[PDB]
């Protein structure tokens, strides 16, 4: 297990869209305790992002099934069901936690890497207050809300505003203001600024991330206009 | 514990495309040992269609990469992804192939069941096949082309030309010949008659299973096409 055949492992795993195989590679690679780069960091952010992600589409059907069955011995099933997938969740989400806590914060060296860590944190807790009983919620809630507020003000002052990693941080955060605090006021107003001030930027962009800063931009504005129909 | 409990829960795993789950479930109605209904059947067969089907195209992406390459480090680690890939997918396999000997051929009561459980041992065993390299290859090839031989046998026999399992099986047994024994003129013979056969009966053609039936001829007809 080489940082190198690690990173090869779990590239290959990724193309095999095999995403337990390329978190399990990426977390070991981690774990060495060396400041990932920036390709490392995408791959172990793309990794978990899928790992996750699949628990977390899991959890809106069953949750959504639960919800519309009016009796006691189908609902149980669902309610079972639903809370051994929030299990499976909430352990991914406390590796990817542990992980940022333990090594990747810690060894952060620039402002990029900073922010970038910290609305992955942020997203985490997120991910583990969408399925909060409601006592530990209040907790988890504040966790997500210090960790994308601190990425928030190191990325204002650091980043430009076309900065693929500041827009998409207030594309994330804009997200927790209104599915986790439910302010389509709040969510809105930081979506509309990170935008405005991104169409502002005259040449700010760069040949490697004009696509994804004006795809980041496109998908605010989509919020945007969903959240004002 | 109960087979309505399983069902059910084979039917939310499903839902929530948590395919090992489901695969899970109806594997342990199936060694209930009592014949399965239509629905059961058909929730057995697509999960372990997706569990094999993920490993599938999984060595297809991990095969491709190891052939566009010819770098020593990098072929290696392809090489022996290919392989840890494999073992998973030969154990799907061999759980599957098990159950069709086991429960499903045996207590197969009608020809409908019996031609589909028939074709399912040759899709498992060209599953297989696609994967042997070895010289185990040829025995196994032989296993798939005899399961889809009997299977098509039965179905001439018994069940009409447009029917969907009959369909089904024809275009799976022409896939077999194609990619498996490379033998492209017997594959489009087989698509060809079993399309033209569907043609000449659409007489004899159901309600609830037309859309089936009709689809199955279109990719039949792409197929000869295709290799044409
Ligand atoms: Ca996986
Ligand atoms: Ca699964
Ligand atoms: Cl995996
Ligand atoms: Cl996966
Ligand atoms: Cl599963
Ligand atoms: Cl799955």
């Amino acid at each position: 297990m080489d940082k190198n055949e690690l990173v090869q492992k779990a590239k290959l795993a990724e193309q095999a869209e095999r995403y337990d195989d390329m978190a399990a590679c990426m977390k070991s690679v981690t774990e060495q305790g060396a400041e990932l780069s920036n390709e490392e960091r995408n791959l172990l952010s793309v990794a978990y992002k899928n790992v996750v992600g699949a628990r977390r589409s899991s959890w809106r059907v069953v949750s959504s099934i639960e919800q519309k069955t009016e009796a006691e011995k189908k609902q149980q099933m669902a309610r079972e069901y639903r809370e051994k997938i929030e299990t499976e969740l909430r352990d991914i989400c406390n590796d990817v936690l542990s992980l940022l806590e333990k090594f990747l914060i810690p060894n952060a060296s620039q402002a990029e890497s900073k922010v970038f860590y910290l609305k992955m944190k942020g997203d985490y807790y997120r991910y583990l207050a969408e399925v909060a009983a409601g006592d530990d919620k209040k907790g988890i809630v504040d966790q997500s809300q210090q960790a994308y507020q601190e990425a928030f003000e190191i990325s204002k002052k650091e980043m430009q505003p076309t900065h693929p990693i500041r827009l998409g941080l207030a594309l994330n955060f804009s997200v927790f203001y209104y599915e986790i605090l439910n302010s389509p006021e709040k969510a809105c107003s930081l979506a509309k600024t990170a935008f405005d001030e991104a169409i502002a930027e005259l040449d700010t962009l760069s040949e490697e991330s004009y696509k994804d800063s004006t795809l980041i931009m496109q998908l605010l504005r989509d919020n945007l206009t969903l959240w004002t129909s």
